[PDB]
């Protein structure tokens, strides 16, 4: 059977129409068909499968069958194995999908697409057995194993395989498909991390010490020395020195560390403006440093907006806004900029000067917190950020327990001790603020123990109490109960809850750390991708680069590259050969397994037993 | 026989040797400043620091102890988690301290007190030092305070704290206390627990490897402890001017005997490995399967011959 001649487009649609009618794919196709009929030979048309693929991927299967709108029904498919694998995958048939993937031209991209589609359908699965099978598709495992084989083979063609534009999947980079699939374990592979590190250091050698890099950064002229080694490959000399300067200062790591240094400068300047150079309203004029800070933040917001929106040529504005607001750190950025605007506006007035100063004080905290997200890319710090983000849940559980116990104890003690205090502020104080401070060693017995209560001048009258003429006298009717309750509260809170939280953090750390490392690598990929297009000038300078970019756009990538046809075909054949070798190795290891050998031995011993029994009967006949 | 520059590099490579160099440099500087009168107090201060440096040297001295050395290695490994916690705490503390200093004392020009209220006090908040008398208006004392900057700078009266939005200051103090004194500290405890569990086994081996070198050093060390050691040094110098249990050289016959014994033991070890490989379950399964295939084909031929008769 010749699949290339067997699989025509009409035959493919015939296969798609003959779905089992009891699986998820049939329900999705029916939904699409009803939608198309409402918007208005074969039960399902290629429009329905195209829309299903649009739901599942939304960028890859564009023009797979719409290009010609349907193609010639008798014309054979250009990519038969790709279509067969896609078809077998949409209906949770994994054994067949596996066989088709073993025959496809591009296997890593196919495996990543398969795992993406499986994890997308896992949510839509109705039956628990189907969902369980879908969650164990292990198609990402196939991609990782095949890429491990490829990386062990060449380690130089593997990077080209990662960064090339696949022909079968609409010029989609393998890394792009992995990002779409959110294949975290694939990015955790050593080869992908090595490629990302190579991108990270730019022209410099990846083994360069951090101290040498920092020293060279702080003293620019040392770039032309031999302090840092570079990877190989009047007018000429000037070109050489300019090339060296650019190759050093265009490296993503240098851009990152410059951004960090200038963000530290921003925090220093913000603190100085807020603490020493905060002047009266514009009638007396905001300080020049305050204007510099305003310009600084304007440049920062410009960079944020450019990175979030102007990086992509074609995408819906509403979709881009939703994607931006999806991230929590972007919500923190929005809070920071809103606080900055409100504080500046209130500062410009005189009746709201103090409110503006307060809002700017809060904004400094927000920016200093933004610093953590800035440092997220650090090799030693990022996993810690992930771990803390996971610890937040145990923090919330402890908060629930502590809140219940604290409400109880505080309200009871406020009732027992100050039953005649009408002041709501002081009621809430003695009910919640003081018991909360009891946790941190702040136990003011002068207001709780009669033997320790001072002979201060106190009143019992409510009127005088409200006016604040004298502090309200504490009730000492049953103070033994108050002291006993304080003892029990101290025990419970300061021992049981705190040590329980310590145990919870220990367990959570042990269970989470390994996943946190993989998640850090997966996030590191995206951070390096972002640093690719980021201008090499850190803020507030970044305005020069923004103006230059705007002027160039008005007048007029190491990752995700496109290769010549000959080299592309060579790499495709090399991938196919490596896939064949990997499958042969798996099959050979299966044959030599102890269980397979036992099965073979048992079957052959049974056959030998019956045959030699016949032979012995023949011998006894003689 | 070794290059002087190479020996200097090898010496300065070790961190404890760097600590020793710091100690001796501090001793020299302190003695020099003590010899003068205008720098007497500075010399006393430098010697005070040097005492701390020597008392820290005591740990490296005790490193060879059988029960203490692995603990030294473990602490040296814990330093990294200490640094991670330091980064987190530094970021959070800078944020909270600068914000509270802005909210509470917006008119204090004194840089020393700005840095105090911004970093020293929030740092002490970790260790149960929470002076609410300067943070909560209901707890702020009726002390004699000034608002004027001039008088503030001269130190005539302490600067009055701002109480515009003190609910925000108390809320920020509550959040800072929660985060720092609970999340960061218990996270560091968990990090130390995990690091201890993962590191202890390697720390023991590293302790043994270092113990070898320490014993090698103690081999040639004179038996007289300092300050007496000068007698041994003078004796050694005089002997050098006038004129080992480990790393010994053996006679030719004994050397050849030990070489042949080593070869025999190596042959025995290799034979044991090969024998254990032959008797392994996997090798037995492979042998059985191959012999069963051969027996199958051969007995099939034999049965064909028998059926021919
Ligand atoms: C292992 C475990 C640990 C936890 C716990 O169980 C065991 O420990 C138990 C110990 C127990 C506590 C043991 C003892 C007591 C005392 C008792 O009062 C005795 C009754 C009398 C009658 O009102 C009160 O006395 C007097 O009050 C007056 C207040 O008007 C004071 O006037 C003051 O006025 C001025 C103050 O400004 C100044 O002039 C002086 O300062 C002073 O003159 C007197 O000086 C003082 O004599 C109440 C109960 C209490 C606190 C126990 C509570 C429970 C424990 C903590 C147990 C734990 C479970
Ligand atoms: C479970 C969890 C724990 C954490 C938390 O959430 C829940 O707890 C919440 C509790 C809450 C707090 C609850 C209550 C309050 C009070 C409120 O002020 C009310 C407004 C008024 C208006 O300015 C202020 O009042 C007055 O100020 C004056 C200062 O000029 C005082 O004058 C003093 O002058 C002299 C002082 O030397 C002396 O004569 C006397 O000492 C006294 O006369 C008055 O006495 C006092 O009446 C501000 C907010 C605050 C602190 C809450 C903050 C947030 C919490 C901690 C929550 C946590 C998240
Ligand atoms: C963590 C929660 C947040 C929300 C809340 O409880 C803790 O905060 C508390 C702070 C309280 C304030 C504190 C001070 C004053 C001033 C006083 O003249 C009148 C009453 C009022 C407004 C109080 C009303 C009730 C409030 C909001 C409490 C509220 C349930
Ligand atoms: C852990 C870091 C070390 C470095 C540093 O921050 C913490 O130490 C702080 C101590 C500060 C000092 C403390 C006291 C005074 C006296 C005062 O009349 C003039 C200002 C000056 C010199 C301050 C300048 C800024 C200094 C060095 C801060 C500096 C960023
Ligand atoms: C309390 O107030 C009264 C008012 O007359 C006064 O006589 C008395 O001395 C005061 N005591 C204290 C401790 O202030
Ligand atoms: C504060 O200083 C003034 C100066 O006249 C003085 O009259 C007043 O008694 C002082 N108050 C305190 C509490 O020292």
């Amino acid at each position: 059977v010749n699949i290339k001649q067997f699989l025509t487009y009409g035959r493919l649609q015939e296969l798609y129409c003959s779905v089992s009618e009891k699986n998820l794919l049939h329900t999705l196709l029916l939904k699409k068909n009803q939608e198309r009929q409402a918007q208005l030979k074969f039960r399902f048309t290629f429009h329905e499968v195209s829309k299903v693929l649009k739901d599942f991927l939304d960028d890859t299967c564009k023009g797979f069958y719409q290009k010609l709108n349907l193609p010639d029904m008798d014309r054979r498919c250009e990519h038969p194995w790709r279509d067969l694998f896609l078809w077998a995958i949409l209906q949770n048939r994994q054994e067949m999908a596996n066989y088709f993937w073993a025959m496809g031209p591009e296997a890593v991209a196919a495996a990543l697409v398969g795992c993406k589609i499986m994890k997308e359908m896992a949510h839509l699965a109705t039956e628990a057995e189907s969902a369980r099978s879908m969650k164990n598709a292990k198609y990402e495992q196939f991609a990782m194993d095949l890429f491990s084989e490829c990386y062990s083979n060449s380690e130089d063609r593997a990077y080209s395989l990662l960064v090339r534009k696949t022909c079968c999947w609409s010029k989609a980079t393998v890394l792009n498909i992995a990002t779409l699939a959110e294949a975290k374990c694939f990015f955790a592979h050593d080869g992908v991390q090595a490629l990302l590190t190579k991108v990270w250091w730019g022209a410099m050698r990846t083994d360069t010490s951090i101290s040498r890099l920092v020293l060279t950064f702080f003293i620019p002229p040392l770039v032309w020395t031999s302090l840092i080694k570079f990877n190989p490959e009047s007018a000429t000399f000037i070109r050489v020195v300019l090339r060296r300067w650019n190759r050093f200062w265009s490296a993503p790591v240098t851009v990152f560390m410059g951004n960090v240094i200038m963000y530290f400068a921003f925090l220093i300047l913000f603190s100085y403006v807020l603490l020493l150079d905060f002047r009266p309203p514009p009638p007396y004029g905001p300080s020049a440093a305050e204007i510099i800070l305003y310009f600084w933040v304007f440049t920062l917001v410009l960079e944020e907006i450019r990175q979030s929106f102007f990086t992509d040529e074609d995408m819906s504005i509403l979709k881009k806004m939703k994607l931006y607001v999806e991230d929590n750190w972007n919500k923190c950025d929005m809070v920071a900029i809103s606080l900055f605007v409100v504080g500046l506006s209130c500062r410009m007035a005189m009746s709201t000067y103090e409110a503006g100063r307060t809002v700017l004080a809060l904004d400094f905290m927000v920016f200093t917190l933004r610093l953590i997200h800035i440092f997220a890319i650090h090799k030693q710090l990022g996993p810690k950020i992930i771990i803390v983000e996971r610890m937040i849940k145990d923090v919330f559980f402890f908060l629930f327990f502590l809140s219940v116990w604290l409400i109880a104890y505080g309200v009871t003690t406020q009732a027992l001790l100050h039953p005649n205090d009408p002041r709501i502020d002081w009621v809430f104080r003695r009910a919640l603020y003081r018991p909360y401070l009891h946790i941190f060693g702040q136990i003011p017995l002068e207001e709780i123990d009669a033997a320790k209560m001072p002979d201060d001048n106190c009143t019992t009258d409510v009127q005088e109490i409200i006016l604040g003429t004298l502090p309200p006298c504490p009730n000492i009717y049953a103070n033994w109960l108050v002291i006993l309750l304080l003892v029990i509260y101290l025990l419970v809170t300061n021992v049981l809850l705190l040590n329980l939280l310590i145990a919870m953090f220990s367990y959570t750390f042990q269970v989470v750390q390994e996943n946190a490392d993989i998640f850090w690598k997966f996030q590191r990929y995206n951070l390096i991708v972002e640093y690719h297009s980021r201008p090499a000038l850190a803020p507030p300078f970044i305005i020069i680069s923004h103006i230059t970019q705007a002027l160039l756009s008005f007048i007029k990538d190491l990752l995700e590259r496109e290769l010549p046809s000959g080299l592309d075909q060579k790499l495709m054949t090399w991938e196919t050969v490596q896939k064949e070798n990997y499958l042969a190795k798996l099959e050979h290891e299966h044959r030599e397994s102890s269980g397979e050998r036992l099965r073979y031995t048992s079957s052959k011993v049974q056959t030998l037993l019956r045959m030699v029994g016949g032979f012995k009967d023949q011998e006894k006949r003689m």
